């Protein structure tokens, strides 16, 4: 629990400097913001394999054995936060595109408290760097946007801030579905992985930024 609070409290710190960024910014072109929105979703895909299914195969394995059982509960898990995440699918307009950002959110925070449930660094730490790494362009982003549609900087950064705050409370959510019984594990990695899919999936030189994110986290996942 407390290596994944501090894994969800780098994220929120990682999502305030990216923030605080845009204070000088105010204001980016358009395919500046896509390369660091391809960037940031190149990680999120990268990590949900290479951090989530694939390590959640290796704890099915060892504990329902190698056979194709061990594949169906993480590949159930991930079917099932797909569809945690379709149905979380649903000018007095702002609040509309906050929720939406704090809805990406969600899978980002358990991501984390779900890879560290078991202790195992080596799960836990390269994907927490590979969140906090991309949470700096995506808070960057949301404060733009947030400016672009209407909001003073001050305000955008503030709430850019706040929306950070979704990932410490996310890695508890990860924590506790992840620790009732030893199938939770695989399952809730599946699940993190799912959801992550999802909203990058739905979410979205952008290629530029994917193909970076996607070598980064890969590079990530030889090294930690």
């Amino acid at each position: 629990v407390g290596y994944a609070v501090l894994g969800g409290a780098a994220g929120f710190a990682a999502t305030a400097l990216g923030a605080l960024m845009a204070l000088g910014l105010r204001a980016i072109s358009a395919r500046t913001q896509d390369a660091m929105l391809g960037f940031a979703a190149g990680m999120m895909l990268a990590a949900s394999a290479f951090s989530l299914i694939l390590p959640g195969l290796d704890a099915a394995g060892t504990i329902v054995g190698p056979g194709p059982a061990a594949a169906a509960v993480v590949a159930l898990g991930l079917g099932l936060g797909v569809l945690l995440m379709l149905g979380l699918d649903y000018v007095n307009r702002v609040w509309l595109f906050v929720l939406t950002i704090i809805l990406h959110n969600l899978p980002e925070g358990m991501a984390i408290g779900v890879s560290f449930a078991t202790g195992d660094l080596r799960i836990g730490l390269p994907l927490t760097s590979a969140i906090a790494i991309q949470d700096v362009p995506e808070g960057l982003a949301v404060a733009l946007a947030l400016r672009a549609v209407g909001l003073p900087i001050g305000r955008a950064v503030l709430v850019a801030v706040a929306s950070g705050l979704m990932e410490p409370l996310g890695a508890l959510v990860g924590v506790g579905i992840s620790s009732g019984f030893a199938l939770a594990y695989p399952i809730s990695m599946g699940l993190a992985a799912g959801a992550m899919i999802f909203v990058v999936s739905h979410e979205v030189t952008a290629t530029v930024g994917l193909m970076a994110g996607f070598a980064l986290m890969m590079f990530l996942d030889t090294a930690l």
